[PDB]
């Protein structure tokens, strides 16, 4: 309900990383889910105030 | 907690749609939350960009 037919902004649950969409899949007695997310990466240091 | 105290952003969890605000009333041996909720509606096609 959350990921699939959502976007969760719940941190952790529907994947690692900031979530964007998920994908169902079935298996035999259970569901698989294919969390698509969002995670930077090579950062830069800047000054800040 | 999340539907009558708040407001939840959660997808189908405080009712089917977008969620605006919950009711609890009371029944024996439970609780009963009327969820009101948002669904749209009349739908009408358009170009996008
Ligand atoms: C930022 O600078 C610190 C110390 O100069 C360094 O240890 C750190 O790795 C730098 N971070 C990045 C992302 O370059
Ligand atoms: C939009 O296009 C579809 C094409 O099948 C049509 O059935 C529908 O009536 C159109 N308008 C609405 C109400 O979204």
């Amino acid at each position: 309900s959350e990921c699939v037919l959502g976007q969760s902004k719940r941190v952790d649950f529907c994947g690692k990383g900031y979530h964007l969409m998920s994908f169902p899949q079935s298996a035999p007695h259970g569901v698989v889910f294919l969390h698509v997310t969002y995670v930077p990466a090579q950062e830069k240091n800047f000054t800040t105030a």
